[PDB]
């Protein structure tokens, strides 16, 4: 079982914005999660070949990862904050769908998600 193409991070005809909320999602949210000791499994698309997870992309039909999110934020791919928040939530949910409760990777996702929730709680009002 092979890897799919990664999610796109560039699409010139998709309209985009740089908003204060999106800036916060990069400068505070992504940066906080990216530097965490448990970030590493989430910094790039899951390589199902190297990890010997041939069923991964049979089960996970909407892959997402922080490498992709980082590129989307840096390349101003998004129209609004909700699109980016959805990407983080997709990433966490994929982990919980694929893995078993208590697995290391689930504990890692939970630690990142707790921080994510704390930061999104203080998402600034749109300017
Ligand atoms: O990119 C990766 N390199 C690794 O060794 C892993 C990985 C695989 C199994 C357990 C743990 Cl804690 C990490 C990655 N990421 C990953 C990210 C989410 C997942 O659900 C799974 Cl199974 C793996």
């Amino acid at each position: 079982s092979m890897n799919p193409p990664p999610p796109e991070t560039s699409n010139p005809n998709k309209p985009k914005r740089q908003t204060n909320q999106l800036q916060y999602l990069l400068r505070v949210v992504l940066k906080t999660l990216w530097k965490h000791q448990f970030a590493w499994p989430f910094q790039q698309p899951v390589d199902a070949v190297k990890l010997n997870l041939p069923d991964y992309y049979k089960i996970i039909k909407t892959p997402m990862d922080m490498g992709t999110i980082k590129k989307r934020l840096e390349n101003n791919y998004y129209w609004n904050a909700q699109e980016c928040i959805q990407d983080f939530n997709t990433m966490f949910t994929n982990c919980y769908i694929y893995n078993k409760p208590g697995d290391d990777i689930v504990l890692m996702a939970e630690a990142l998600e707790k921080l994510f929730l704390q930061k999104i709680n203080e998402l600034p009002t749109e300017e």
